[PDB]
């Protein structure tokens, strides 16, 4: 709901600083943000979050990542 909200989270989610997050990288924060998760639950979420299906999530796609499903 805020342009800054997902923006500050990018420094928390993207450790490489390259502008994109992958399953293994997302898992690192997801296991603390949410519980009852397998590695596969993260990957299912990537496949549904990735609007263009290329295996990575950029800034605009990150907003959609959390509003998907
Ligand atoms: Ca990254
Ligand atoms: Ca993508």
């Amino acid at each position: 709901d805020s342009e800054e909200e997902i923006r500050e989270a990018f420094r928390v989610f993207d450790k490489d600083g390259n502008g994109y997050i992958s399953a293994a990288e997302l898992r690192h924060v997801m296991t603390n943000l949410r519980e009852k998760l397998t590695d596969e639950e993260v990957d299912e979420m990537i496949r549904e979050a990735d609007i263009d299906g290329d295996g990575q999530v950029n800034y605009e796609e990150f907003v959609q990542m959390m509003t998907a499903k």
